């Protein structure tokens, strides 16, 4: 009905994305900065599936994204600033942040700024006091995923799977 097949399964496979992209990236910023890395144990305490074909996606795009989104540091940090106590508008910053990155169209490169907004944002929040907040957050994305037709744009190149051709 309102889903394409391929579609559908991109945005159901979004959570396992992202929650591997959180782990990953966490464990990077420890293994190359040790205890200077901002320490955020709900997200040491990530556990994936054995070496599956969403859980090597997160992992790449974590890789690329310690890279690409450094540019992206300022604009982001700028946004969460205008995060309540609560959390209660993270959602809206979220979507805020997804209408401004893909503006002028999709690409890989978009998508990646888009999880690190998330890894940001649920890296901030428990900054601030709140616990397990990590869920909500994933979420978050997986709904501008899908309503913004992002995971429509995914499935036509082929699924998430697409995404390791940019080792």
């Amino acid at each position: 009905g309102p889903l394409g097949s391929s579609e559908q399964q991109v945005a159901q496979d979004t959570e396992e994305v992202f929650r591997s992209y959180v782990f990953y990236l966490h464990q990077q910023e420890q293994e190359t900065q040790g205890a200077a890395a901002p320490a955020n144990p709900e997200m040491d305490n990530l556990p994936l599936e054995p070496n599956s074909i969403l859980g090597q996606v997160g992992r790449q795009l974590a890789l690329i994204g310690d890279d690409i989104n450094r540019r992206y540091d300022t604009e982001f940090q700028n946004l969460l600033e205008q995060l309540q106590p609560t959390a209660g508008n993270a959602y809206e910053l979220f979507t805020k942040i997804a209408s401004s990155l893909f503006k002028s169209g999709i690409s890989w490169g978009r998508v990646v700024a888009l999880l690190g907004f998330g890894y940001r944002l649920a890296l901030y929040v428990y900054q601030r006091g709140l616990t397990g907040f990590l869920g909500q957050v994933t979420s978050f994305l997986a709904d501008i995923i899908l309503h913004h037709y992002i995971a429509r744009w995914i499935a036509q190149r082929g699924g998430w799977v697409a995404a390791l051709n940019f080792r």
